[PDB]
């Protein structure tokens, strides 16, 4: 009988994900929510093994969580847009995009390439959609 802390479930949820054990992690993370509901990264954690599993409303509901919680995440503007981006809600998604970009500026975060390509890859994306259909 031990209860572990929020931050000790949110370790092993860490773990469970890097061994691609999705379901699990996502459990782990949604314990360290119950703990302490106001964590922001808890959500985008969560939200990540949702999208691994294309469980994309349950994945946007966590995304929208930690933006009530913290509305300059990056990380969570982010995986919102890419979430979007999969249901080809294009528009949405490019902003989220944009706003991710916009934040990680202001807040001085290196992201590498990753906000760039992904605002190019959902524009290409969009541009492709409406091109055929
Ligand atoms: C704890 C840890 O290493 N997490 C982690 C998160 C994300 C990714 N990369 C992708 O999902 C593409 C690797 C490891």
């Amino acid at each position: 009988g031990a209860s572990p802390s929020a931050q000790e479930l949110k370790e092993q949820g860490n773990r469970l994900f890097v061994g691609r054990k999705y379901p699990e992690a996502a459990a782990c993370y949604g314990r360290a929510i119950t703990r302490n509901p106001l964590v922001a990264v808890y959500y985008t954690n969560r939200a990540l093994c949702y999208l691994k599993m294309q469980q994309h409303e349950q994945a946007l509901a966590d995304c929208r969580r930690a933006l009530e919680l913290d509305g300059q995440s990056v990380k969570a503007h982010f995986f919102l847009g890419q979430c979007q981006l999969e249901m080809e809600s294009y528009d949405e998604a490019i902003a989220n995009l944009q706003r991710a970009y916009s934040l990680a500026k202001e807040q001085r975060l290196n992201f590498g390439d990753d906000i760039p390509s992904a605002l190019r890859i959902a524009k290409k994306k969009r541009w492709n959609s409406i091109e055929e259909r």
